[PDB]
């Protein structure tokens, strides 16, 4: 579990669940090719989205759809998404725990780096 | 304008107008006397709360009223209200301005010295 | 475990280890008693700050001593501590999971209320 | 100025200087086609960006260059760049502030709309 996303909401103070999380590689053409997507469980996260040996260093692009998260919610948000592009790996394997915290005019996220 | 608040609401993506905000100043017995306090204008700003004669080196505490804010608009908060304690250093010409994002379970606050 | 708090830092991308915090409890004549103390632990968390028994309604306040953490990692910050103050099991018992990010000039942090 | 980027430093606590800022629209064929672009000024902010005859309806990508801000202040970032992604309405008189508070490895982002 190389890769874990963890998504809470700040208007109802719980885990964001049922958020949609799709994420990409920027393949060597620039492209954004599709690599792994799943939802968030009730504890708002979301783990297996890869393996150790299929995460290789890369440009990746986790995105969030927050937009589809606040309508379910009967609330209009700004955002189309929330997206976190980072570099990984490039120095040897990480552990990334990607987390976000959703608004509906706003969002905090962060990464945790481990070894 | 040495101090200066701004705050804003993450939910409605507009200024926190009207929350009210009370700055203390720790005395010399460990206690908080207030200081100045004022309420958030239409552009969730709120100037004029002291001088640079007045703003003396010393802890502060700006304490904003969260929980009245969200009551208003029908939404029930988590926090009593959102505190910023720090030392006014006082080393060079400098401003203060505390920003605050509010939400109801959530919020931000970053210090800008310039 | 009704009561969590976790810590984690904005700057190094890790959690927020060996930070001091304390909870306090209003009493009745409007004054902070202590109620819990303890430190993060390498998760950047800190467990069995107190049990479902001792943890009743009213009006609680968490320090956490951030100064501290920033001195020694060679930072000046601008606040002398972060404090989160709310009213608990007013409508019965919960579970409190208080997150805070921190960075030198900044903090942001949220709540996370179970049944 | 309908639409007004803001970008601070929460390590040192002030205005994120220089950052390269760019802002696309997204064409009809679902392609990104460059804006407009700037670098924000010793306020941290970035003005006349776009006019309200040529700031029409659709969605928009506001990009800011994080990752050369730290690099520049020797340290290794988390993040390529930070992204704004919204639709721009066009529903009665908007003007659009769209802030963030950038960290190494983490940044926050609000948007003001008044
Ligand atoms: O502004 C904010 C941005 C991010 C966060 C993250 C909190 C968090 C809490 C956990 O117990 C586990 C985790 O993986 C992440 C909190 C506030």
């Amino acid at each position: 579990c190389p890769l874990m996303v963890k998504v809470l909401d700040a208007v109802r103070g719980s885990p964001a669940i049922n958020v949609a999380v799709h994420v990409f590689r920027k393949a060597a053409d620039d492209t954004w090719e599709p690599f792994a997507s799943g939802k968030t469980s009730e504890s708002g996260e979301l783990h297996g989205l890869t393996t150790e040996e299929q995460f290789v260093e890369g440009i990746y692009k986790v995105e969030i759809d927050t937009k589809s998260y606040w309508k379910a919610l009967g609330i209009s948000p700004f955002h189309e998404h929330a997206e976190v592009v980072f570099t990984a790996n490039d120095s040897g394997p990480r552990r990334y725990t990607i987390a976000a915290l959703l608004s509906p005019y706003s969002y905090s996220t962060t990464a945790v780096v481990t070894n």
